[PDB]
């Protein structure tokens, strides 16, 4: 499976991941992307029929916040680190 969770600490609010994958990632209040499925916590199994908007958001995202794996982050965006 895959899983994925964005870095809120090194986004930058560009607006690309949830034009690329609008049914993985929206935005808070401030612009900052963020993972629906989960809330951001990179544990919910990310659906087949999704995963290339997925790679397309990941190898978009200018400061490489999103993160992607095949075992849950389990809340910690730098779990893989
Ligand atoms: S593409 Fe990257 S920097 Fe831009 S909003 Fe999404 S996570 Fe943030």
């Amino acid at each position: 499976p895959k899983y994925t969770i964005v870095d809120k600490e090194t986004c930058i609010a560009c607006g690309a991941c949830g034009a690329a994958a609008p049914d993985i990632y929206d935005y808070d209040e401030d612009g900052i992307a963020y993972v629906t499925l989960d809330d951001n916590q990179g544990i919910v199994e990310v659906p087949d029929i999704l995963i290339d908007d997925m790679m397309d958001a990941f190898e978009g995202c200018p400061t490489d916040s999103i993160k992607v794996a095949d075992e849950p982050f389990d809340g910690d965006p730098n779990k893989f680190e």
